[PDB]
């Protein structure tokens, strides 16, 4: 028993970070095959970086700016070219420690495994969710761009998000891993700023079937509601919306613990309108939402990854 | 900016997983050089695991009685011996994927990494704090035995602790690496229980200076106190002494923020005797106590491992 905020092991994406150097300019790559990826405005200085025109600054440089080290050991760039925001610099080493992964592109609400890097070398792996604004709320410093997010699938890594920036109230933006971002921020210096956020309520869900599960009962009651009236009070806390596939989708954990969605949802309602009165909830004083259903069922039931 | 719970990478004690199967009993082993290191519990059955006699058990074992798989491929054993609480199987081949290490005893209030694993497979990574009672609380199910606690300094693994068994209260209990448990628990089916726990008064001051950091600063004020008339406080809300070396520990953090580690400790102690009236800090409302002076400063500096 017991619950944790957990990432995936992070040892197939470490042995992808490298190092990648244009001009002053350093951050971390990702180095998948013979190509490595990073953000484009790597080829980027301090005045460039206010309104810069991509196109025209990368026609100016050629393979030999780009310094690549992967470790001690310097990878020669033969072909480079930009995908949106994020450049494919071709290297004539492919990587042997590649592993077997996709490129996916997640939606709010679910969550990964952030291998936060520095000079391309691994500091920490922790767990973040993309919030329905599409920002996360991560744990960077200067010099962490380039460091991705992933899913690992039994031995694939789904590789979701690459790390750009850090906006105005200290969350994080960043791209897919083909260089599209993730909501309506861009990789320039403007007064872009997150924009309002909302709680995943379906991840609150399972975190409350988590904590019956683990042994916290006290919020549990004898009332039910239906799903309408339930969305009502959502809208009223700043929650989203609970849907019939919402509903579905917890259909397992509602199975395991023998209490019905809606009979959760109006433990929820509770909750949200008399707070917890001194208690917590998996060592929490707050609604968690950064579980998925996924999450809490891999987590409560035990599923590795090889 | 930003502040999680974060890990160390993964993938060097990835590398040395293995799973051991003793007769019908099966879980994790620890592979470095040409020794598996496991608990000792895995050579005992259902009624053997009441009150058990480990020499008179393990005597009645030959090295056959141990398969040991790396992955999908076999180790012979070819010794056996046992050191306290852990087993040390002497196999033919070293592991080529042994990382630098140590085995290091950790003391109650400081962190690790668990990479938690099931059949000698990694599941998830997470960090810890061995708590004042020696317990952890961990997030483990059956099979998770085995499972290492760790720490890495530049490319050195410090191993500090494995997984042995869950307590009545859903907390977690272990040894460290040369088999002396922490705390006073067995590996025998007894009525044991955690015994009190305190809270980690240095780790709260350690996050709340994270917390300025960071940029939360409601809870600051303009009162100061005596080192003597703040522990008088810690007394009553149950939280530990803090010392002067407690106090020598966290200057670094008070000189980045300007902030007198004393006047830190009037702030906690305004934070206990008035809660936090609605308010969160660093996205709890609780005082969190898992953070060390090293993992604050690590995460709000940026130091990386190699
Ligand atoms: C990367 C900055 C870079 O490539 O130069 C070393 C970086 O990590 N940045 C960043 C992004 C945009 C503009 C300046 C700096 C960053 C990312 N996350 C958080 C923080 Cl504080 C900075
Ligand atoms: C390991 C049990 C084992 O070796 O048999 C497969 C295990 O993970 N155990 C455990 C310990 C002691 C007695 C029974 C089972 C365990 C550890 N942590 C949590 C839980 Cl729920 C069980």
């Amino acid at each position: 028993s017991g619950f944790r905020k957990m990432a995936f092991p992070s040892g197939k994406v470490e042995g992808c970070m490298v190092q990648v150097t244009c001009g002053t300019t350093t951050l971390n790559g990702l180095w998948l095959d013979d190509v490595v990826y990073c953000p484009r405005h790597v080829i980027c200085t301090s005045e460039d970086m206010l309104n810069p025109n991509y196109e025209d600054l990368l026609i100016r440089k050629s393979n030999h700016n780009f310094l690549v080290q992967a470790g001690n050991v310097q990878l020669r760039v033969i072909g480079h070219s930009m995908q949106n925001c994020v450049l494919k610099l071709k290297v004539d080493t492919a990587n042997p420690k590649t592993p077997k992964y996709k490129f996916v592109r997640i939606q709010p609400g679910q969550t990964f495994s952030v291998l936060a890097c520095y000079n391309g070398s691994p500091s920490g792996v922790y767990q973040c969710a993309m919030r329905p604004n599409f920002t996360i709320k991560g744990s960077f410093l200067n010099g962490s761009c380039g460091s991705v997010g992933f899913n690992i699938d039994y031995d694939c890594v789904s590789f979701c998000y690459m790390h750009h920036m850090e906006l105005p109230t200290g969350v994080h933006a960043g791209t897919d891993l083909e260089g599209n971002f993730y909501g309506p921020f861009v990789d320039r210096q403007t007064a872009q700023a997150a924009g309002t956020d909302t709680t995943i309520t379906v991840n609150v869900l399972a975190w409350l079937y988590a904590a019956v599960i683990n042994g916290d009962r006290w919020f549990l009651n004898r009332f039910t509601t239906t799903l309408n009236d339930f969305n009502l009070v959502a809208m009223k806390y700043n929650y989203e919306p609970l849907t019939q596939d919402h509903v579905d989708i917890l259909g397992p954990l509602s199975a395991q613990t023998g209490i019905a969605v809606l009979d959760m949802c109006a433990s929820l309602k509770e909750l949200l309108q008399n707070g917890m009165n001194g208690r917590t909830i998996l060592g929490s004083a707050l609604l968690e939402d950064e579980f998925t259903p996924f999450d809490v069922v891999r987590q409560c039931s035990g599923v590795t990854f090889q």
